[PDB]
């Protein structure tokens, strides 16, 4: 597991896809966020229809999800629900003609990735043990 940009972008780029827009840990992310949406659905379709997205409210309501969200620590589960969730933000800022945010969204991940969750990826085993966990 390389670079957090990297992973970002991969990701977003493959939700977008999906929704007509548009490595083995790129792989198995895309995997574990696909088998999450569909487990955890009514908090899927929550998410998805709660976001109420504006130029202006973006960036508040991605901060207030992600503090949620990992209030009580760190775990791979959370962290792909921060991917999905990332996912959900640039899928909905792109039906509502606000495709920059995209690039706004993959920045605000790659900067919680960066300084907030590197520190408990670092001490777990890296994307290796998260590959290794739940890959082929
Ligand atoms: C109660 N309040 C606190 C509510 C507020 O909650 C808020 C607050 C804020 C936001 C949101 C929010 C709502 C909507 C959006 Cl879109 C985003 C976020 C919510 C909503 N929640 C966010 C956190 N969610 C969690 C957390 C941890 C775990 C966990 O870790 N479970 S697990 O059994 O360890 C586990 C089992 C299998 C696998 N992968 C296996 C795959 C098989 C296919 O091939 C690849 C590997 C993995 N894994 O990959 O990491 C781990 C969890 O469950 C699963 C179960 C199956 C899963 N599948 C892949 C991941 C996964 C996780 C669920 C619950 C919902």
């Amino acid at each position: 597991g390389y670079d957090n940009r990297e992973i970002v972008m991969k990701y977003i780029h493959y939700k977008l896809s999906q929704r007509g827009y548009e490595e083995v840990v790129h792989l198995t992310l895309r995997q574990a966020g696909d088998d999450f949406s569909r487990r955890y659905r009514r908090d899927f379709a929550e998410m998805s229809s709660q976001l109420h997205l504006t130029p202006f409210t973006a960036r508040g309501r991605f901060a207030t999800v992600v503090e949620e969200l990992f209030r009580d620590g760190v775990n791979w589960g959370r962290i792909v629900a921060f991917f999905e969730f990332g996912g959900v933000m640039c899928v909905e800022s792109v039906n509502r003609e606000m495709s920059p945010l995209v690039d706004n969204i993959a920045l605000w991940m790659t900067e919680y990735l960066n300084r907030h969750l590197h520190t408990w990826i670092q001490d777990n085993g890296g994307w290796d043990a998260f590959v290794e966990l739940y890959g082929p």
